This record gives C-alpha cells, structure tokens and sequence, in this order.
C-alpha cells in the first residue's frame, strides 16, 4: 500500500497522497490529514508554483514506495479509474472519469511505475485534459496546466 486517502475532519476523502522514491508527496491543494498513523504528522515542506508537498518517507515504508521513471512514450497508461492516454505532450482521460478527490492519484506504466501524479482535468467535451505534475531526467518537477484546468 503506497497510496494514501488524505481525509477531512469529517473524515471525507479529498484526495491522496503518495509514496515514492524516498519521499510522501501529495498536492498542496488537497486539505486534509493523511490516513496513516506513520504519515499523519511528518513536516512537511510546501511548493506553491508546482502544487505540491513532501515529506521524508519514515523508515518504516522504506521499501513500500512507487519507483518514478521520465520514459513516458506516447501511448497508454493506467490510473485508478481506468486508461490515461499520453499524446501530444498531454495526459487525457474520458470526461466524466476523474473528478473532486482524484488529486494526488498516479499515473502508473504497466511496470507499476509512476510517470505523473494528477492535479485535476480540464474538461475538453468527450476528453478531459489532466494537469499534472511530472519530473524530468535532473529531477526538477514540471507542473502541466491546461486552460480551465478543475482542481480536484
């Protein structure tokens, strides 16, 4: 288990965060606590230009961590709720497949590897555009953002 609900004080899920590569990232914009006693109050540390925050992974979930990978070919992809299609420099999804409480769901390659994590959709009629954020090959993080771009 490397994906966490990131709930309200209602105890509401409204998004999630995730384990990967040594860190728990989740995006700044989803409020709420992680559901985790291990993840509930690490320090975390805030990056508004790119919607997001980490925190050190405990040492306790070392090993229990998504791998990234930059090789993002065009083609498919998977996440919770089904296909992500890769084209155009753009991650797109049937519209009406995503919404509120998606923020911070992978995008995972058939190797179970994380290639972008989900910010919300800009609904383009029968495809909806995801904004996401990405790192390159010197680990420097890339947020995507469509026109009209919903946070979820």
């Amino acid at each position: 288990d490397r994906t966490f609900a990131v709930k309200n004080e209602d105890g509401k899920i409204m998004g999630y965060a995730v384990a990967m590569e040594g860190k728990v990232i989740k995006p700044l914009h989803v409020k709420g606590t992680i559901d985790h006693p291990a993840l509930a109050k690490l320090k975390f540390t805030k990056s508004s230009s790119y919607d997001m925050e980490f925190a050190k992974l405990p040492t306790e979930m070392k090993s229990d961590a998504f791998g990234y990978t930059t090789e993002h070919p065009e083609g498919f992809y998977n996440w919770h709720h089904g296909a992500v299609q890769f084209s155009g420099g753009r991650f797109t999804i049937p519209t009406g497949a995503g919404g509120p409480g998606d923020s911070g769901r992978p995008i995972l390659d058939n190797s179970g590897k994380v290639v972008a994590i989900v910010l919300g959709g800009a609904n383009e009629g029968a495809r909806t555009a995801l904004s996401v954020v990405t790192w390159n090959k010197k680990g420097a993080a890339i947020k995507t953002t469509h026109e009209d771009t919903v946070e979820w």
